[PDB]
């Protein structure tokens, strides 16, 4: 209905429809359409608001540099169609966003928020937790290993280590895993009874985590430690404490935006590595290459499909004229492919460097947690890779079926002992 619209709708709704995401040979060849032929261009499907769609790796990285006047707050950050975004208004006093998390907001509020961790999560901060990060991959590892050399690399092991970092990182014990399973693979879990009904669900559900994480908040505000939940608990801004809707938002934001991602760029370094099993073999004669071979898993896996941003005002990117209101799709996948930045980009190659990637976004909202995911993947290579001699894929990897975070679901493997 938008008279700007330009993409053609089969290439729209490739790129914008959660199903084609499940498969690599359908999502990528429309990206590099894009990329070839309509860089920056709008896009208007049924169902969906207008929007741009942003494939290029430099016009990505210029949109989230600028959050003055490309909006995380304004519209929907997530790329919901109406009938889903209407449904997340109506259950979240008009707002469109689920939880006052930090993808929610624009600075200065923004800034304020991230700056209560942001100290905690630099790589200097991150190092004091090697010691717990290498004893709980050693876990996943064994976990692995007590298969007699064939599961699934996802469900038997990568689902396991990523949530168990989150949780140290947090506070949470141990023994709380199946409810942190709950909170990140059912409630915030992938799709894949009416309004009224799924929204009376809801609210108990939230409700129910909300008065779990206080009790983590009361707790520290007695008895201090070094994990995040104390942090956030003993802060203060303003000279009072942060409202408890923002507190649990933090945990929450911490623990789904940790798990998924790390376990699905996991999944996609066994995916290169079987493909390739040349790779393999340098990884494990120079383990130094190990971070590279990190950086290449999120580049080439990019579990992050979009995040969306609202213009706030008349702007002209790649000469085009974006307009006050205008919605735009930033495709990490699509920038991680641009072939002005990276050569033979649909290659797993690990030592590709340098590899400036946008697996962890850029700008303003660049992923919090991004040294604790690249220490995290670190130590489990540095433990998983000697203890084997080959691994091979047994069937085709099943990709979630999603438009934002997806990646790999199921891995099976064989491999045999090193
Ligand atoms: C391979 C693993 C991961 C990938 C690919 C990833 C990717 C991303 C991306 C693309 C964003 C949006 C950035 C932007 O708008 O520019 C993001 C935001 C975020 N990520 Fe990650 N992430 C990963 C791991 C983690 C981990 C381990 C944590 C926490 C322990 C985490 C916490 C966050 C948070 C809190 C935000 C929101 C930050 C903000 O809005 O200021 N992520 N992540």
């Amino acid at each position: 209905m938008d008279a700007r619209a330009t993409i053609p709708e089969h290439i729209a709704r490739t790129v914008i429809l959660p199903q084609g995401y499940a498969d690599d040979e359908v999502i990528y060849p429309a990206f590099k359409w894009l990329r070839d032929e309509q860089p920056l261009a709008m896009a208007h499907i049924e169902g969906y608001d207008p929007m741009w769609i942003a494939t290029k790796h430099a016009d990505v990285m210029q949109i989230g540099k600028q959050p003055g006047l490309f909006s995380n707050a304004e519209g929907s950050e997530i790329l919901y169609d109406q009938n889903n975004e209407a449904f997340m208004r109506s259950i979240s006093g008009g707002c469109p966003h689920v939880i006052d998390s930090l993808t929610s907001m624009d600075p200065p509020t923004h800034t304020a928020y991230r700056g209560l961790t942001l100290n905690w999560f630099q790589p200097a901060s991150i190092r004091k937790l090697e010691e717990n990060i290498r004893r709980i991959a050693q876990a996943s590892v064994q976990r692995l290993l007590d298969f007699d050399g064939e599961c699934d690399f996802m469900t038997d092991c990568a689902l396991y280590y990523p949530l168990h970092v989150v949780m140290t990182a947090l506070g949470v014990p141990e023994d709380d895993e199946p409810l942190m399973l709950k909170l990140t693979q059912d409630f915030f879990g992938v799709h894949e009874q009416s309004a009224d009904e799924a929204a009376r669900r809801f609210h108990e559900t939230i409700a129910t985590f909300y008065d779990y994480f206080n009790g983590f908040t009361v707790d520290r505000r007695s008895c201090p430690k070094d994990d995040v939940m104390s942090l956030l608990a003993n802060s203060k801004l303003d000279g009072n404490y942060i409202d408890d809707k923002y507190i649990n938002a933090y945990y929450v934001a911490i623990a789904t935006a940790g798990h998924d991602t790390t376990s699905s760029s996991s999944g996609g370094a066994i995916i290169g590595l079987s493909r390739n099993p040349e790779q393999l073999a340098l990884a494990k004669s120079d383990p130094a290459l190990i971070p590279r071979l990190v950086d290449e898993a999120v580049r080439w896996t990019a579990p992050v499909k979009s995040f969306m941003r609202t213009a706030l005002a008349d702007t002209e990117v790649r000469g085009q004229n974006i307009k006050r209101g205008d919605r735009i799709m930033l495709s990490y996948p699509s920038a991680n492919r641009d072939e002005e930045v990276f050569s033979n980009p649909d290659e797993f190659d690990i030592t590709r460097f340098p590899n400036r990637h946008l697996g962890f976004g850029w700008g303003a909202h660049m992923c919090l947690g991004q040294h604790l995911a690249k220490l995290e993947m670190k130590i489990f290579f540095e433990e998983l890779l000697p203890k084997l001699k080959s691994v091979e894929l047994s069937g085709p990897p099943r990709l979630v079926a999603t438009n934002f975070v997806g990646g790999p679901k199921n891995v099976p493997i064989r491999f045999t002992k090193a």
